[PDB]
């Protein structure tokens, strides 16, 4: 039990994003996309935090509806 992934840098990334969006619509990208990068792109992770209200204080501070500069 152990994914190796060679990249992921990209399409990847977006997929991850719109996997917790997809949970988590409500809440804007930008803010979906910082958490992941906190949690080592990791969509379980973000919403685990989330649900378990684990959200960091940098995170569960930043803006709820951040949006993604460019892309």
């Amino acid at each position: 039990g152990s994914s190796g992934s060679s990249g992921m840098c990209g399409v990847e990334l977006d997929s991850l994003i719109s996997q917790v969006k997809d949970l988590l619509p409500d809440l804007g990208e930008g803010f979906i996309l910082a958490c992941l990068e906190y949690y080592h792109y990791d969509p379980e992770q973000v919403i685990n935090n989330i649900l378990e209200e684990r959200l960091a204080p940098t995170l569960s501070q930043l803006d709820r509806n951040l949006d993604r500069e460019m892309n």
